[PDB]
């Protein structure tokens, strides 16, 4: 009746120990996890970031959200200082239920989310703060400036630092020197009652870890990564407007976890409390909103476990045109090129995604050899602004090899769209590679030897 609440989904308490190394954790926890899509951890009870801030001194420009089920939003790009923002959340908490804000409860903001997204008559719009940390808002974790406390040393440099999860060696994404600046770097959420991000995967399936520093819960639905194929056939049928293709504009919706489980999409939630972690694990669809005022902090990042996958969405993105954020190639072969200083687990995994890029590009330059494109000239493809390298029809990001034409200067496509380029005969193309085949296995067998 009403709202069906989602089963919950896997809640975990490292001891110290486990906590320890988070990689080395979220591999444990991993075959459950992935089954649900979300996952929630709470630190053992000494770990306790000191989140120090003036709630005065903190400013940023408020986004402004409409609350309606099916219709399509963007993901995210006056003045608020973090204290004006608290007392207007609150005061609006307080209002809309005619209640103190922590006397609501989840249970009823949840049935009463779900109920306003669906009624059009009602037409609710809420704020919040979403970006990257900057000199005018800053991580709510430890930097490196001022003078800190000893026990904010403590937290400089752990693992679940948020700050740290990008440049950490056993994660993938580490080494990248390509400015993938909202990928690599970490979120600030700032929310009030009802503000919600829609439903969405993260960029090229990675892993996200989403940390909430204080304030009420946070409410989140998951969908594993296996059903994230019928999750969109769903999302397909019952609001087709979000597929419709685009030039950072995908669409995203708001949609009830009963219409998903409806149609037999497995769906669990959780409720997020401040100093507990979120772990949304790959392909795997997330939502939710906030149940008050809160403030949290989230990033991307891949591990050695993702590689593969990593693979298979670039793929999908070709298939899809979906653009790319970053080109895999390029980040498979810069570990590569940094092999002896790599992560010998690491080097391993790298090592057979590298025996598959190059098979497969074996064959591909094979193929577009017997079309008759038969000139042919060294590119160094990372020197190239990410539009200006990207395949003219699926819109993937070329690193390993493009084809190129003197009648259409300056556009490229990759060699699965040799066909797409221009109406010039083939001895007029220009296969422009990064690497021969002969580059190439030396530097699969560095991989090898650093992984023995
Ligand atoms: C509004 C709002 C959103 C959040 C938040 O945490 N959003 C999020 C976005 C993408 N993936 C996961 C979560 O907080 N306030
Ligand atoms: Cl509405
Ligand atoms: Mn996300
Ligand atoms: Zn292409």
């Amino acid at each position: 009746s009403m709202f069906l609440p989602p089963p919950e989904c896997p809640v975990f308490e490292p001891s110290w120990e486990e906590f320890a190394d988070p990689f080395a954790f979220i591999h444990k926890i991993r075959p459950i996890a992935e089954q649900t899509g979300i996952c929630k951890v709470r630190p053992p009870p000494d770990w306790q970031p000191p989140f120090a801030c003036d709630v005065d001194k903190l400013h940023f420009t408020p986004r402004i959200q409409r609350l309606n089920e099916l219709e399509a939003q963007t993901r995210v790009k006056r003045d608020y200082t973090l204290r004006t923002f608290g007392e207007m959340a609150d005061a609006f908490k307080s209002d809309y239920f005619n209640m103190p804000v922590h006397m609501v409860p989840t249970e009823l903001v949840e049935k009463e989310f779900w109920r306003l997204v669906s009624t059009i008559e009602e037409d609710v719009t809420v704020e919040y703060g979403a970006d990257i940390a900057s000199k005018e808002f800053g991580s709510g974790f430890p930097v490196r400036d001022i003078k800190l406390s000893p026990e904010e040393e403590e937290y400089l440099d752990s693992g679940w630092n948020l700050n740290n999860m990008p440049v950490m060696e056993q994660s993938v994404l580490a080494h990248i020197t390509a400015d993938i600046c909202g990928m690599k770097l970490p979120w600030l959420y700032v929310g009030m009652c009802f503000s919600s991000f829609c439903w969405h995967i993260e960029d090229h399936w990675s892993y996200s870890i989403n940390y909430l520093h204080w304030g009420e819960p946070k409410t989140w639905y998951g969908v594993p990564g296996y059903a994230a194929e019928q999750l969109e056939n769903v999302m397909k049928k019952l609001a087709p407007e979000l597929f419709v293709s685009q030039p950072l504009h995908q669409l995203v919706t708001i949609m009830n976890p009963n219409t998903l489980m409806t149609h037999e999409v497995p769906v669990y939630r959780t409720n997020q409390c401040a100093g507990e972690f979120v772990i949304t694990f790959p392909r795997a669809y997330h939502s939710g909103f906030n149940q008050g005022f809160n403030f949290a902090e989230a990033v991307n990042f891949c591990t050695v476990d993702w590689l593969p996958l990593g693979r298979q969405c670039v793929e999908h993105y070709r298939l899809l045109h979906r653009y790319c954020v970053f080109s895999h190639d390029e980040m498979i072969c810069k570990m590569a090129s940094k092999a002896d200083v790599l992560d010998v687990v690491v080097a391993s995994t790298v090592q057979k995604d590298m025996a598959i890029m190059i098979e497969d590009e074996k064959a591909l330059r094979e193929t577009v050899r017997k079309l008759g494109v038969i000139d042919s000239e060294r590119m160094d493809f990372e020197l190239l602004p990410d539009d200006e390298r990207q395949c003219v029809k699926c819109k993937t990001t070329c690193f390993m090899s493009a084809i190129s034409c003197s009648c259409k200067p300056g556009l490229l496509v990759c060699l699965h769209h040799v066909k797409e380029l221009c109406s010039c005969p083939p001895y007029k193309y220009k296969l422009r590679y990064r690497y021969t085949l002969d580059d190439l296995y030396p530097m699969m067998n560095a991989l090898k030897l650093r992984a023995e």
